[PDB]
């Protein structure tokens, strides 16, 4: 639609050929340019920092769960064995 | 397209030769200038800090997993032997 508007303005100005001043968005060069433009939004700045923060959150979950279970098992067997003797 | 517009304006102003005031974007010098301009977009600043944080907390996850496994092996092996004796 914008390309059509620009064509109409240019033709009314007095230039019959509109490709001299504008680029058709359906031309293969325009499609390629749109391809690179779309490819340039792979990932923003702090989102991968966000992902590695999620990784450290997961490791915190792990360490906490294993610490709790390990200390429970510590109470299970390191005391009663020396209690009975 | 911008080069064509500038050339048209210059010719209408009364100067037949447009290369005196503008340079053709298809000229080899323009291609070289575009080459250095693109090359100066190799890596922005914060992204390496991002990758550094990635590595640091992948480090955190690693040491978390090894710590959990090591403590599990300690509790399963350093205790029963001294319990039985």
């Amino acid at each position: 639609n914008l390309y059509n508007i620009l064509k109409e303005v240019t033709e009314n100005a007095g230039y019959k050929d509109p490709d001299r001043f504008w680029t058709n968005p359906d031309s293969p060069e325009a499609q390629q340019a749109k391809a690179i433009r779309e490819q340039k939004e792979a990932q923003p700045k702090p989102e991968d920092i966000k992902a590695q923060a999620d990784a450290q959150r997961a490791q915190s979950d792990a360490l906490a769960k294993q610490a709790e279970a390990q200390m429970k098992q510590v109470e299970a067997q390191i005391r009663l064995a020396e209690i009975e003797l």
